[PDB]
């Protein structure tokens, strides 16, 4: 229970969009925001994810990211938006959610 959304930030492998699964099993939803080398390929995998359920939106680069969440909360005052650029956080996301709330902080640098 508590209205949250995750946004997943795909960046060449594709271990991140398949926990996308696990997270959104929890009982919330998944964004996907696709960032790769190639536009083209890029655009193919935004329609793959999206056949799987996954609404996936294309974007620049973090800059682009950081401003594209401020936009779902500000639409979406109920629920947390949270960046998922590294794999790590996407393994982090999957504790977040039996935890039912966060683990320190809603932001990440490493």
């Amino acid at each position: 229970m508590g209205s949250k959304i995750i946004v997943i930030i795909s960046s060449d492998d594709t271990t991140l969009e398949e926990l996308a699964r696990k997270i959104k099993d929890e009982g919330l939803e998944v964004y996907i925001l696709l960032k790769d080398k190639d536009e083209k390929r890029l655009e193919e995998k935004i329609q793959k994810l999206k056949s799987q359920g996954f609404e996936v939106r294309k974007v620049k680069d973090d800059d682009d990211i950081d401003k594209w969440i401020d936009k779902i909360k500000k639409e979406r005052p109920q629920l947390e938006v949270r960046k998922v650029t590294d794999e790590d956080q996407a393994k982090q996301i999957l504790e977040d959610l039996k935890k039912k709330g966060s683990l320190e902080h809603h932001h990440h640098h490493h």
